[PDB]
């Protein structure tokens, strides 16, 4: 019920109410899916300190170094506007539900990637809760993967482009599932697909 957020090395729960509070007076909630080692949401946390930028990662223990230079003074580098939380997107809590003035899912790896190149319910489903209504979604993939060596997670699937992506009936899932398409584009440095979505109701 109470999140489950880093306190520098350690984990902690976190005050349902100080969670309240932190987002009340945030100008905007920003949640960060799949973050790494969490360096991109606390420059994003220095860079915003009226935004609540909540880092979302799994192997939290790669986020602990950014976690103890964020919970340092603000003359040596802190950034209390960072909140990194301790979930996987296919089961998050329930205090994470509707939380996100914008969700970004930058660079992702693992299940992460897999799930948003093939559109896996469980991830997309877990994105669209922590959502409020009428939030972007930005997706963005470097299409250098899909050189070789090809990373094993997505080595069977083709590489995603703007005619893939709707080809591939990833569109469709994403509308299904509360998405709705607003732009597909590819940015080249490397190629970056580029994907953005709003939340609404799911239809079909």
């Amino acid at each position: 019920t109470a999140l489950k957020v880093l306190a520098g090395k350690k984990l902690t729960d976190l005050d349902p109410d100080e969670w309240a509070k932190a987002q009340a007076s945030a100008e905007r909630i920003l949640v960060d899916v799949g973050t790494g080692d969490a360096r991109t949401a606390y420059r994003q946390a220095i860079a915003h300190p009226e935004w609540l930028v909540v880092g979302v990662d799994p192997a939290w223990q790669r986020m602990t170094e950014t976690a103890v230079r964020a919970a340092r003074k603000p003359a040596k580098g802190g950034a209390p506007n960072l909140v990194l939380v301790s979930s996987a997107i296919e089961t998050v809590p329930a205090a994470l539900h509707g939380v996100a003035d914008e969700v970004m899912v930058l660079m992702p790896w693992g299940k992460l990637l897999r799930g948003v190149v093939l559109g896996e319910a469980d991830v997309l489903s877990g994105l669209r809760a922590v959502a409020k209504p009428g939030a972007p979604l930005e997706i963005s993939i470097g299409t250098s993967i899909w050189r070789e060596p090809i990373p094993l997670e997505i080595r069977d699937l083709p590489e995603l482009t703007p005619e893939t992506v709707v080809s591939t009936g990833l569109t469709d899932r994403l509308a299904a599932l509360g998405w709705q398409v607003a732009d597909v584009r590819l940015v080249p440095t490397e190629t970056v697909l580029h994907l953005r979505a709003v939340a609404v109701d799911p239809r079909d």
